């Protein structure tokens, strides 16, 4: 089942640690007995139907105000429900995190009222799934180089050009587009803006799933855009200035999903530990062996270091101390040891962890992912080597 | 396409390069453009044609003595051979490795004149496909602990039980398996007998293939044996003598697979390098950042190292000085350090590494294995620090 | 200098953050000038005085009660002020962590009131130098096959036998040590009983102070017991019941231990980056290009994570909460961390790293301690993966 | 003593075996009883006295030409003694290294016959000692930026300014200069020119030796230049043509420098095993328990597998194929796992490793430096990057 996690270590208050117990309750209720399921069809079956009982417990929006129906919470709330979700299936996790924290987050840092009005409440309802939009096939870390063309012509926006690696592509209601009104700005960080697009609008198609190595289900698609008319209302911020909006939610995009690492690690040893207590060889338990004993030690101290990393930087952005360094920092570190520690999982496993009967192959496929999005390691590195550029200087 | 190696440096012989040049030729004709293929169906549809194929080439037998078609050459080549095919397609690399080094080898080496001129012939020319049966699905490590029955009863023994993890399962003519003849020697290794069970005899019948996270179509499956009976002809060596016949076959196993991941960083290498002066960001060639050169370096002297060392055991194995320990450490250090390189190179591609439609996903699946089979990477230390506690005790 | 420490993201408390501030300062002041002449000399002049100075800061026997004198504080503050001395000085902090923890924490958890009233006021004025003893020639790790003979006559113990590695050795007014009443007992943790041993007695002696690789300055001796009648009234808690109180020790000292290579790690960060971006090479700043970067990166996170991790094991050790394996494993983890930064820091500094006028040689010396004493790496994943055995069995 | 070395597997003929042999013996004779006090004196009492015994078997000048009285022997043999002298002792080793390599080869490669008849014999025989001087205290991975003036009057050059780290500095009778003869080139690399410089030229001075982390005993300096007129005859190869002769002798440095690694490698391996089946704790020999062994086979096949990448590289070498990023590699990785080794045999010797009696932290010391010196490990990532970008582009 789901090994106890001490959260007298963490520091979580007794409201936080009842939300973990629901949402692990709940998870494994649902989410959890359809995981080898999702990942070997590559398809959420019912993904509208799990998004209405998110939003009935209300942890989409978590963040959102109140007023929209949100819950109000901080981003220690977030990033705990992000890593039960990721605990109990990667894609699904994923899913969540592009819905909740890059749409609906966004919408309420970055929106007017009349947006916020006409579009928050449906997204944490669950009625509406969101999504993100900001990288293309030739600029994926190279952000403000893309090419998505944003005229404006009369009282409305007219687009067109394409958008690659949207999560909740073909499944979005409510997409947040970033494009370039102006191209000719002598920095190209100017011409970005961003866009309100929903589903429907004339012009606007998506593509076919893509078939991926991991996080299998969480669909990504292509969106295309071929002279889509977008009302001026439909502007997230104001004009020319979306390059802070989208710095902003890099930053939140990756202190969030720097969760979904802490879950995929306490997966692996939810199914690690249990089973080296279980199968024997030489006449003892596989776990009783000394190597097997440093295995453990060092899967678990990694994951109990990531752990308090990312809550305590969590916690601190709650208040509302927020640098771009310890953002990159907390995920970068995350991601490198969800990694290694899926890799030691499936060593653990040995035999029975090649097969796809297991969910060891699928945890090292779902952990290689975070190395790659939100930003590459070596952007991350860069990151953290810039900011302290930006001093001593 | 295909990087050109430093044979040079590798100090290969006129012969042997040449041999290398023909191997790279025809698999990157045949094999190379099936391995996406392969690895999406779980099955190689031309297994028997590429394996007459083979056959012609001589490569199938090529350590095996000329009288009964084979090359006779050293186990050089054979590596030489099993780098290029894993190099070509991991999964047919397991495959080819599993049914010349694994059965060819073994009949050369334990088997009777009788014995050597009814199978040798079939397996070298490729009409018949072999396999290894050793591993259960309770001892697989502690193959000591096997539980297969082998009791004797007139003049043909009767076996009963099963086997796991066998390559070739399915596809199997000739298999060579290891059962128990006394359950009840002091010391388990004198149970131990090898058997050469042929398909077709009543009693002995396959499971389904195997789904695995890598190396699929590589057909592994579970050996079911019922009152087989087996005539005593068909014995390797000498009966209640089997473990020396496992010991020897598991030392020059580790030797000949350790090719198989020098193939997997190359192919790796063969990918990476022309990508990264092909995809550009920030307005240069990603492969002219710090970072990328940093990582080729890595990949790259990682790579040379593993050769070096494997082609340089090989070399010794040749001339008759083959120890334990050697013939561990080479295929521990290979497989630890392709693992390695197969995570740089995905991280390298970057998006388009982590969709199935490039190969680097295949790359690191296929990896994963060396560090399992054929004994794990726990198993190769215990035997290498087993071999110094022999010394200075 | 010293570059600033995020105290939003440790979430320290206002009184904690003065507590830092002001030993930061003092320490500054004091014995930064000193370390590498106290590294240089293996000898701190100033030991008594510098002694009486902490004494009047509180420092000395800050967990100890109020009213013998002590602050009354928890564990986070004692790990924050050795974390500052660490800083300060390697050497000078592992003689204030043994000073501590070792010894006045021990006599306030273990010891009676006659005890407490004789030892503790002093200890923590500063005026006596406190040491444990535990380990000796041939029991280092394995400390219950210790070889300490504690034979009873009359009313007092007569002690024979030797004691090895003790830090504050030749200085310590005051010593706890462990030895053998029962040598006979089955379970050789039933024969250990503490003593305390104070300076003078007839019999007590020790030898010259060791030459060490690193913490050079730590004076560590050898204690030489012949023929020393010990008073019964010298036990800290009871006869052949001394495992336990060696046990919480062990558990305790990891704990506040593990703030010495965060103060390593801050050390190392504080002397690299500045000369980072000082430093000039090909026409511009070396912490300027990608390498130097990801290096500044990779430091800068593994320090951040260690002193989440530790700090936050230490505010659950306040309240009440003490695991052993977590007691082990934050340890574990900083010192590997701490040698990792301290050998970066040296490769970034280049050929002026490698000469003794900068201290990074001097850091890395000191912080291959770590991963040697109170137990070595080996045995702390030992005392991890035991840990998970007690449960799944 | 000394291990046993395993020649059957480096592919090593008869001659180059017993060369290895008869060094082994000289140096265990001789210089291995001196190793410690050299290392604590920071001094070679004895270095002429052993010079002239090194040059009676041949060693120095290896590779000289037989015409002077060198050997005339290949790479191979020039690092197979590097390897040997290091083991023995580390800073012996770059001694030795600097006057052969550095020197004598220079003058071998790029020097008039006039040139090589006045100093090749005296150096050969051992009454010279050599050394090479291109770093500066502003320039020591940007070579080309260096300071050194050189601007010719009559029939002499006038040299002014000073270089830094010069190997066998103060004892350095013959030494190689380079220094910037036309300031003024647009390519800083046209400017370079090669100048010997003997001892006792009026101008020429040398500072105190340095005090360093490792390697003390190779006496390091700074030469000091003030007007010191050399002539027109003392100049290796041609005027402002000097670049080409430092890439060459830095490629070749690096090959035969990767002697050093393996040496204390070796050295680690030799200490450290037997230790491992002599000391016992919890009633068994320490090694063998799992976590000992898998420490054992990590240092082993860390040290084969450099020992083959580096005899194969300069096997190449011997027969003409020589390229940057191969000799860049092969020091790259034998540093890097030579660190990694010395560290873990500190940790395998526990707390007697931590002792200067013992000689592991000599071995930590000395091993650090080969990813400084020669080059630092970011340069030859940089190398080998770039020599793939020159490909593909
Ligand atoms: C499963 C999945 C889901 C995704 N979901 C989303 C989503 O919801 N929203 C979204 O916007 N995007 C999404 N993406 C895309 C992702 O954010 C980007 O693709 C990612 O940041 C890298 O894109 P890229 O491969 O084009 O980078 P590339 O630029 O093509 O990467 C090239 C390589 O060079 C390296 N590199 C690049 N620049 C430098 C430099 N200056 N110095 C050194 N090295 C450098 C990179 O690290 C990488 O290894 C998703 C991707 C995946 C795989
Ligand atoms: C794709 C594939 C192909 C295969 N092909 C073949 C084939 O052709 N022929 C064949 O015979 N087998 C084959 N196998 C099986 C393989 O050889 C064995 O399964 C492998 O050696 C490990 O088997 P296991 O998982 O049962 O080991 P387990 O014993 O179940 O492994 C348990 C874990 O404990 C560790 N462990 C075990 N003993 C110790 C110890 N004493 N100390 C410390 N740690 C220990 C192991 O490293 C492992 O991580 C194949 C397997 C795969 C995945
Ligand atoms: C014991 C010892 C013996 C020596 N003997 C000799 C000798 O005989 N002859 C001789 O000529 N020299 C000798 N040296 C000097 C040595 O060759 C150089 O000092 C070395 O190459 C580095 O010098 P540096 O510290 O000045 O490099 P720096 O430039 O000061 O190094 C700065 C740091 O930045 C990094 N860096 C530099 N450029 C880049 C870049 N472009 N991108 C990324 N990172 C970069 C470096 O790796 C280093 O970590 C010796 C040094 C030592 C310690
Ligand atoms: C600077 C310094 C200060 C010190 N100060 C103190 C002090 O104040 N008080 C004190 O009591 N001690 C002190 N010590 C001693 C220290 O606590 C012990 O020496 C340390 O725990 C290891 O001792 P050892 O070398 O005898 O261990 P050993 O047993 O000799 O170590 C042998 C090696 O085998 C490994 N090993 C041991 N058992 C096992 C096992 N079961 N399985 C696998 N591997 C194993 C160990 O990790 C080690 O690498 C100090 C030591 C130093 C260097």
């Amino acid at each position: 089942s789901l090994l106890p996690v001490d959260d007298a270590i963490n520091g979580l208050s007794e409201e936080q640690r009842q939300l973990r117990q629901t949402m692990a309750k709940f998870l494994q209720e649902h989410l959890a007995p359809k995981a080898q399921e999702i990942d070997r069809s590559n398809e959420f079956k019912n993904l509208r139907e799990f998004w209405k009982q998110l939003g009935n417990l209300g942890v989409l929006g978590i963040t959102a105000p109140v007023q929209y129906g949100g819950s109000g919470l901080g981003y220690l709330e977030h990033v705990l429900v992000m890593e039960e979700i990721s605990r109990a299936s990667g894609a699904v996790g994923l899913s969540y995190g592009a819905h909740s924290n890059l749409c609906i987050n966004q919408l309420v840092r970055n929106g007017n009222e009349a947006q916020k009005e006409k579009y928050l409440p449906k997204l944490i309802s669950g009625e509406y799934i969101g999504a993100l939009a900001m990288s293309e096939p030739n600029a994926g870390s190279d952000v403000v180089s893309m090419k998505l063309k944003a005229e404006k012509k009369g009282n409305h926006y007219i687009l067109n050009g394409n958008k690659f690696w949207i999560t909740n592509g073909p499944d979005a209601d409510v997409l947040i587009v970033y494009a370039k009104t102006d191209l000719a700005a002598v920095p190209a960080s100017r011409g970005i803006t961003a866009f309100i697009v929903e589903k429907g609008m004339p012009g606007f198609s998506t593509s076919k799933k893509l078939d991926k190595l991991g996080m299998r289900g969480s669909n990504t698609c292509e969106l295309i855009f071929e002279d889509c008319k977008i009302p001026a209302a439909n502007i997230l911020g104001h004009e020319n200035k979306g390059v802070y909006v989208l710095m902003s939610g890099l930053d939140l995009e990756r202190l969030v999903l720097a969760g979904g690492p802490l879950g995929l690690m306490q997966a692996v040893l939810d199914h690690t530990i249990p089973y080296l207590h279980v199968r024997e060889a030489f006449g003892q338990k596989i776990g009783h062996f000394q190597l097997m004993q440093g295995k453990m030690a060092d899967m678990y101290t990694r994951l109990m270091a990531c752990r308090q990393y990312v809550y305590n930087v969590a916690k601190a952005c709650d208040e509302g101390h927020c640098t771009a360094k310890d953002c990159a920092g907390v995920i970068l570190y995350s991601a490198e040891c969800a990694t290694q520690v899926a890799l030691d999982g499936i060593q653990c496993f040995g035999g029975n962890g090649y097969i796809n009967d297991f969910p060891m192959g699928r945890f090292l496929r779902d952990a290689k992912l975070y190395e790659i999005g939100a930003g590459t390691s070596e952007v991350r590195r860069l990151v953290i080597g810039r900011a302290f550029n930006a001093d001593f200087h």
